[PDB]
RNA sequence: UUCACAUUGCCCAAGUCU
RNA sequence: AAAUGUGAA
């Protein structure tokens, strides 16, 4: 349970196909560099802050220390050198001046590039953490101070353009920057990105842009209160400068004419009046308590400019949300030119701090070869059996009937829609429609629904669902018409899947008023699963011989409350295969602690799962394939402490010595790895991606461990995101080729589309899980109460409800 | 709430003071 | 999931 197993061999399979990754060597000396540990009182400062003082430091003391040597510092206590300093290691302590700091200075080690260098070959066989943080340090030391650092990324005011968003917020567009091993040389991460930004404007503008006012005067009226009310919520917590800088707290009731202050009390415009001698133009607006919200001051909106980038959490409107979508969408060759450009303008080897520890950083994103790997036959039903081929990602149900489709025989209609925009004409063509689409689906809707009935509110949901559960038996599913976006979906999730175990499909009005063959297609792929019908079947002899032998297949993600949030909790969802297929899955969802990332209960999950494959298949696995969604680098080590430990003991406490197989495989979806096309004739549609079962597994991955990217998705927009796959353990010594045909082969499993999805069937149902919990749990967010909520009815426990 | 793909929001990362 | 856009038998 320690360490993740080394690369077995490198895939062969499927075509190849030139591709260019955002990644850039690294040319890295055989060197000794030289780690110093500091320590500045006050530590409570700000990162940046700490930067600044270092910088003075370094240049105050060019003469008895430093001089020439050209440190770089990692914003806490690290800091290098490329040449060694005048320590012993002899502590010295520093007193700084900065427009009153004391920083101690100590050696700890050389850290040897050399030894990096072993092993990025195979002749060390760990890689050095420290060393490629130091690396790191040294990379993003000058864009630390030159721009605006955002976790790994830095973003900057861009050069004579504005974005401007409205609500005081603008673009700002920047780049992810990061220092990777590989199998071949250090490399450098780089990608463009963007988001939203405070405009360092007067507070009166900001004003003027929060309530919408041409300008001020209309007017010289202090405000409403809903003006008041508005503002105050979008300027509380940003700074505001006057040289001296402030974090606003508050937002007064009264005008700066009025709003007094003890001095014997005194009023604001009339102590900027007297102490300061200057004359409010606008004194009928309000303050800004700035500060403690304990003790007091108050500022005039007038003498008060926001700060100097403020990176803005809160969530963007929808029409500034529309913006910049418009402004940051691109295409693949879009995206990669402008990555490339910006490599060639950003010009690391001129940068005096890179120059010191002798790097270099080649400006051309690096040249891997992907192989693209064959979809696998999708096997249909009925009397045909028909056999759908993917081309390109994409396949339909055109003349193809269900493997297994569920014969609908009683099911009724709940309209909570408003009968004058959704009538009984508009209900009964749709009904038509969607019984022929059904039945050339093999999924046959031979009656008119038992019941129809319209209803209006929440409030009338639950009966509704009691009545029809009592009054038809054999009742196999309810069809929701939902007028757009209402609390009222949420409902009847919670009745269905959580109260009354309850077959339940929703479908918006608009749908139902206009519907098309391809949307009642998909709509039947839903039904037909909710229902427990299998849509379709991996052809059997196409699968990998993983198959030959019972195995279970677990998807596992986990999911955290939004930006902001900090009671909410984090939501597990681990989904089980139950055949051989693999089609039919069971789910399990657990609440958890807040932002824990490690599946707390996880054992029990798997238990249950385990149970219930053997009472659906009465095969007990052999090998347990774990695709474990969400979990970064740095968390590998731990989760898979405390993951793969959690299911060992669900087989454990099973049976003994029930000791099956584990793979352990992480899933990253949200990285910045972007492969392009090198070939213009290889470009597939509009946004000129990569074609889907594009397979990279050199030159750009891990140096020793077992990992791939599989783009195993056709690019609708934009730059495809390859997903990555770690493998952490393996028992069941799967080759490359396997293991990739595998996943990929998984990628074509997923039942809510005939598409091939960016990641394997399971961790996405895992994902709807999770969602559909957090369904369960609106308004709702001690821990008894939320995990009641979250489980769903007894009848609903052995169904894809989540689909 | 037909559906996938993209951007954002989600562990690690970052951010936090006078 | 949600906002926002591209798309589809
Ligand atoms: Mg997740
Ligand atoms: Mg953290
Ligand atoms: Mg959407």
């Amino acid at each position: 349970a320690f360490k993740p197993p080394p690369r077995p061999d490198f895939g062969t399979s499927g075509r190849t196909i030139k591709l260019q990754a955002n990644f850039f060597e690294m040319d890295i000396p055989k060197i000794d560099i030289y780690h110093y540990e500091l320590d500045i009182k006050p530590e409570k400062c700000p990162r940046r802050v700490n930067r600044e003082i270092v910088e003075h430091m370094v240049q105050h003391f060019k003469t008895q220390i430093f001089g020439d040597r050209k440190p770089v510092f990692d914003g806490r206590k690290n800091l290098y050198t490329a040449m060694p300093l005048p320590i012993g290691r002899d502590k010295v302590e520093l007193e700084v001046t900065l427009p009153i700091f004391k920083v101690s200075i100590k050696w700890v080690s050389c850290v040897s590039l050399q030894a990096l260098h072993d092993a990025l070959s195979g002749r060390l066989p760990s890689v050095p953490f420290e060393t490629i943080q130091a690396l790191d340090v040294v990379m993003r030391h000058l864009p630390s101070m030159r721009y605006t650092p955002v976790g790994r990324s830095f973003f900057t005011a861009s050069e004579g353009c504005s974005n401007p968003l409205g609500g005081g917020r603008e673009v700002w567009f920047g780049f992810h920057q990061s220092v990777r091993p590989s199998l071949w040389k250090m490399m450098l991460n780089i990608d463009v990105s963007a988001t939203a930004f405070y405009k360092a404007q007067p507070v009166i503008e900001f004003v003027c842009e929060v309530l919408d006012f041409k300008s001020i005067e209309e007017q010289q009226k202090p405000l409403t209160d809903s003006q008041r009310v508005k503002f105050t919520k979008e300027i509380k917590g940003l700074k505001v400068e006057i040289k001296r800088k402030y974090r606003v707290c508050n937002v007064t009731r009264r005008p700066a004419s009025h709003q007094t202050f003890p001095l014997v009390e005194c009023t604001v415009a009339q102590y900027f009046k007297d102490r300061h001698k200057l004359v409010l133009r606008y004194p009928h607006l309000p303050c800004l308590q700035v500060g403690q919200e304990q003790k007091h001051t108050y500022l005039p909106l007038e003498v008060c400019n926001i700060v100097a980038g403020q990176r803005c959490i809160k969530k963007l409107t929808d029409n500034q949300t529309s913006t910049m979508i418009r402004a940051t969408a691109r295409s693949a060759p879009d995206r990669q030119e402008e990555i490339s450009k910006l490599m060639r303008s950003a010009d690391f080897n001129t940068d005096p701090y890179v120059r010191e520890f002798g790097i270099m950083v080649k400006d051309e994103m690096t040249d891997v070869t992907g192989r693209v790997l064959q979809p696998p036959s999708i096997l249909y039903g009925g009397r045909n059996k028909a056999i759908a081929t993917p081309v390109q990602g994409v396949w339909d149900m055109r003349n193809k009937q269900f493997h297994t489709g569920i014969e609908i025989k009683v099911w009724a209609i709940a309209c909570f829609a408003p009968q004058r925009q959704c009538t009984e004409v508009h209900l009964k063509s749709f009904t038509e429609q969607l019984r022929k689409i059904s039945r050339d689906a093999g999924m046959p809707i031979q009656g008119q629904p038992c019941f129809c009935k319209y209803a209006q509110g929440a409030d009338s949901v639950e009966p509704m669902f009691r009545h029809l559960k009592n009054t038809y038996a054999g009742l196999q599913l309810v069809v929701v018409i939902l007028p757009g976006k209402t609390p009222v979906y949420a409902e009847v999730k919670r009745v269905g899947d959580t109260v009354l175990g309850m077959a339940t499909q929703c479908v918006q009005m608009k749908n139902v008023q206009r519907t098309t063959p391809q949307t009642l297609s998909n709509l039947c792929l839903k039904i037909n699963v909710k229902l427990g019908g299998v849509n379709n079947i991996l052809l059997p002899q196409g699968r990998p011989p993983v198959f030959q032998q019972p195995v279970i297949f677990l998807g596992a993600d986990v999911t955290h409350p939004p930006a902001g949030d900090g009671k909410k909790p984090s939501i597990a969802a681990v989904v089980g295969s139950m055949d051989a297929h693999p089609n039919r899955y069971c789910a399990t969802v657990r609440v958890q602690q807040h932002r824990q990332e490690i599946i707390q209960d996880l054992a029990a999950m798997v238990r249950e799962l385990l149970i219930q494959f053997y009472k659906s298949t009465r095969f007990k696995p052999t090998r347990i394939i774990f695709y474990r969604d969400g979990v970064s680098e740095g968390q590998f080590q731990q989760v898979l402490h405390h993951e793969l430990l959690a299911i060992r003991e669900a087989c454990i406490k099973l049976e003994k010595d029930y000791q099956p197989g584990i793979t352990f495989i992480v899933v990253q979806k949200r990285h910045h790895t972007r492969l392009f096309c090198t070939d213009k004739n290889e470009r597939v549609g509009k946004s000129g991606n990569i074609p889907a079962g594009t397979t990279v597994d050199t030159k750009i991955t891990h140096p020793t461990e077992f990992d791939f990217y599989l783009c195993s998705h056709a690019g609708i927009q934009g730059t495809s995101r390859p997903s990555h796959y770690h493998v952490l353990w393996d028992d069941n010594r799967f080759s490359s080729d396997e293991l990739q045909i595998l996943t990929y082969q998984l990628c074509h499993t997923y039942v809510r589309c005939t598409r091939s999805v960016s990641i394997p069937a399971p961790a996405y149902y895992a994902h709807l899980v999770a969602f559909r919990a957090r369904y369960h749990l609106v308004d709702k967010e001690d821990h008894q109460a939320l995990a009641k909520a979250v489980q769903v009815h007894q009848d609903t426990l052995r169904t894809m409800y989540f689909a």
